[PDB]
C-alpha cells in the first residue's frame, strides 16, 4: 500500500530512515515526508503564521522546516502527487507512552495523518538510558502492523499508538493491545539547589501510586511486548457532552 | 473554593491577570502559578531533564520557567501549601478551538490539572485582531467555576471553554460543544519568498471544514461560550475489544 | 538625537519601557522596535528563512516576532519612516558581561545597529538575583548620559557600547568605567550531579577565583558599583592576525596532502 | 594531535563525522562533542540555568543535550578525561561567512576552545542551496591541513580561524585565502509581502549590490572558489577605542545630571 511516513525525530534520523526501508521492502510504497531537524519537545501544532520551507532530499524524501503535523499535513494536502492509505510516524528514538503520548511529537504527525482522513500510527521504540537501538524491531513491528491493516482498517477517529521495546525480535514476548498509562500523577516535586545557589524543582520520579500495571502500555513494552495503544484523535468527551450540556442549563439557570 | 490558575501566555499575561481578579472577586482563593514568558507554541509536555525555576511574584502568585504543565504540575505536587478544587487555565489570548485544542498550552495546564486529579478548566478568548474582552471571559469563568462548585465534572473530562471576544451583554449564552475541524479542509499553498525558494503555506480552511452547528467554532463565531468536555485519557476504549482481534492474530504467529 | 530603543526581552519589558520613556523624557525621538516576547535565551541572528511579523503597538513602538537583531534590521531597512541617529538595546533584565556579551540577545541588536551603520549601545542592568524592585531608571539615567555623550562624541569604526549598570541607586553609583571584557568560562569548571532518577547529568558550575574579572575588566567595574562601559569589536575580524595567517596559508595553496 | 572536534548541526551530521574521521585518518587523536540535536538556529550561550545531559555514543564520541558551546566547555572542564591541543567545529552544512560569523553556532563551539584557552578553528561549508552530495571531504581535507599548521604556526592572542569551504572538490579548489570578514547585513533590504490571509509579513531581502563582498573578503574568496581563512576575536573588547570613550567617560563622573 502506500504509505506515508514522518516522524518527529528529524528526517535523517535512523529510526525513520531504517522504518522506510523497512516498508519498502515489504512492498509498499514509501514517500517520507519528515522535519529538517530534531524536533522532539517541540511544540507539534500546525505552522499558519508563516510559510513552511520543504527541500527534496531524494525521490522519495522531503526534509520539511516545520513540525511533524506540518510535514503530514503539507504531505497530504498538496505537497505531493501522492495519496497514502496510511500514514506511520516513526520510528521515534524514544519510547511514548502514557500521558507523555498526548504531547508526543511522533504522536502528533499521526494524529494530522488521522485528521486529513487516513489511518495512522505512531511507532516509538522504548529506548532504555543504559549499545545500538533495535530499529529494525520496531521496523519489523511496523511492517507487521501496516500489512494487518490493509485487510482490517481501524475504526473512524483513532490511530495506533505502538511502543516497541529496544529488543531483538526474537526476544519480543509478542503484541498487547494497551491503555494509556499514567506517571504524572505520582512524580512528586523535588527542591534543590544549583551551583549559583537558586532554588530548583525536579519533576520527581514516579512513585508506586503509577498507573503503569498490567494493560498500560507502560507494564507491556516494560515485560518486553510491542505495546499497541489505539488512541482518540478528537479529544471531545461526547459521554460528558448531554452531562455538561445538561449542566450548562443548570449554570446558565442561574 | 481554592483555585489553582494557569496559563500559557505567562503569568504577566493581561488575561491570567484579569482572570485571577475576577475569581478572587467572587470570593475564591486563587493561587497563580503560570509560565515566566509566553509559551504559547511552545511544547507543552512536563519537563524531565532539567529542573524548574520558579520565582514567587506575590503571596498569590508563582512565576515558572517551564511550561503549564509544569506550573499546575509543580503547583500541585509540592510548589505550594495548597490543595486546590479546581484548575482554571487561561484566559488564553487567543481561542483554542477544534483540532488546535490538543496541542493547545492553555489546554495543556488544565489536562495536568485533571491528571493530577482535579476538575480544570481551559479559558480562551476567541480574539480576531487587525481591546480584548478578557473581563467577558473572566465573568465566563468565575460562572462555571460557580456551577463546578454544586455540580462537579465527570472523571477524565475537563472543559474546553471559548469565549467571543465581546462584552457580556452582547453574549448570546453558553452553548455545549463538540471539537471541529478545520485542518482536514486546509489545502496547501505552493509560494515562492523573496529570496526565491519555494515555501507552503497551510491554505486557509475551505467550506469542507467541520465547524458547522455543535462545533465550537460555530458557537463562537455566532458569539456563544463554547464549551467542550474533552478527553484527558487519550486511550480510544472503544476501539480495544476491536483492535485487540486484530493483534491476536500478530501476537500468536510471530514471523 | 533620533534614538531606535530595542530589546530581547521583548516589547513589554519594563527595562525597554522605561528605557524608553527616559530618552522620550531626554528630548530624544525614540522609535521602539522589540520582541514580541522574551527571546533571552533564543538565536540573535537575521531571520532569512522565514517572513517576520511587525505589530504596531503605538505610534513609536512595534512589537516584532523575530529576533533583536531582525528589529533592528527591519527597522532600518523598511519598517519604519525613521531615521535613528543611534540605536540603544536595553535595558537588558540581567547584566551582559565579559564573554557572555557575544552571545547577548541585547547586545545583538546594538550588533546590527552598527552593522547597519549606526552608532550604538547595549544597556543591561547587572541585576543580583530578593525584592524592592529593578533599578532600570538607574540604567536608564546612565543611558541618556551616555547617549548625550555619543551626540558630540562619535564611536570609532564598528565600535559598539557594551553598557552595564549596577542594580543599585543612582546615589550609590561611584561612577563610569572604561572597562575591557572580562573572562568567567575558564574558571567555570564542570559538575557531575545526578537526577532524581540517578542519571548523571552535568552542570556548568560557578565562576571560581580564577576568572578574569579583576581590575579594568567589566565585572570589576560593576562589581565595585561602577557603570561599566566597553566598546566593542563589531567586526570579529582580528586584522592584526592577518599578515601572519597569511604566511602559512601561502603555503597551503600547493595543494599535497 | 589532540583535536577536540564539535559543531552545531549535531552529533549525527555528516558534517561531522566526515571532520572527526578525516581528522583520524590524519593521524590525530578526536574526541568528537557535539549537541544531540541540530541548533543551527539555536542560543549559543552556555547553559547555566540547567544541567546538560551528555551520552556517550561511542569511545571517542559524545552526544550533548546543550548548545556547541556547551559541548566544547564540559568537553574541556570534566567531562572527558581528554587534554586537546585544539578545537575544530564543523564541518557545517552551511557557510558562516561575514556578519553571520558573530551568531553561528559553529564559531560558537571553536569561540568557547579559545575562551577555554584552546586554539580553535570553525569549519563550515559554502553550500549554494542541485544534488550530488555535499563536499564535506573537501572541508575536511581543508580542515586536516589546517590543523596541520596550527601545529606548527601558533594562532595570536584571543584568536580562532573562521574557516569557509567553497562546496567543491578538492580539485576544483582555487586554493587558501587569508580573509576578512564581509558584510551583507547593511544591503539586505526589508521586503513588504503579504501572506495568504492578507496580513502584512516582512522578509529580510537578499543581500543588494551595496554587500561588503568584494576582494579581502571571506564572500569573495569563496565565491571564487577559494577556501577562506579569516582569522576572528574571540575578545569583543575594541582596545583601540578604550582611550577615546575614556576620555568622555571620566566626565561623566559629574553625575548631577
Ligand atoms: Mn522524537
Ligand atoms: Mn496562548
Ligand atoms: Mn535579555
Ligand atoms: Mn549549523
Amino acid at each position: 500500500m502506500r504509505v506515508l511516513v514522518s516522524n518527529d525525530d528529524g528526517v535523517d534520523a535512523p529510526g525513520i530512515k531504517i522504518l522506510a526501508d523497512a516498508l519498502r521492502n515489504a512492498g509498499h510504497e514509501v514517500m517520507v515526508v519528515a522535519p529538517d531537524r530534531d524536533r522532539s519537545g517541540a511544540s507539534n501544532s500546525l505552522t499558519l503564521d508563516t510559510p513552511i520551507r520543504a527541500k527534496q532530499i531524494d525521490m522519495h524524501t522531503y526534509s520539511v522546516a516545520g513540525t511533524p503535523t506540518d510535514c503530514v499535513h503539507l504531505a497530504l494536502t498538496g505537497l505531493l502527487n501522492y495519496d497514502p492509505d496510511i500514514v506511520v510516524s516513526g520510528i521515534n528514538n524514544t519510547g511514548n507512552l502514557g500521558d507523555d503520548v498526548i504531547y508526543s511529537g511522533t504522536v502528533s504527525a499521526a494524529m494530522e495523518g488521522r485528521f486529513l482522513g487516513l489511518p495512522a500510527v505512531a511507532v516509538s521504540l522504548v529506548t532504555l538510558y543504559r549499545q545500538a537501538p533495535q530499529y529494525e524491531t520496531a521496523a519489523h513491528a511496523a511492517i507487521n502492523i501496516v500489512a494487518q491493516l490493509k485487510t482490517d482498517p481501524l475504526p473512524a477517529d483513532t490511530i495506533l499508538n505502538v511502543n516497541v521495546p529496544d529488543v531483538t525480535w526474537q526476544q519480543m514476548r509478542g503484541f498487547k493491545v494497551t491503555r494509556l498509562g499514567n506517571r504524572h500523577r505520582s512524580a512528586p516535586c523535588l527542591t534543590q539547589t544549583d551551583p549559583r545557589g537558586h532554588t530548583i524543582y525536579w519533576i520527581g520520579p514516579a512513585g508506586p501510586e503509577q498507573d503503569a500495571g498490567p494493560g498500560t502500555d507502560f507494564d507491556a513494552v516494560r515485560n518486553t511486548y510491542i505495546s499497541i495503544t489505539p488512541i482518540h484523535v478528537d479529544l471531545t468527551r461526547y459521554q460528558a457532552l448531554e452531562n455538561v450540556t445538561r449542566w450548562t442549563d443548570r449554570l446558565t439557570a442561574h
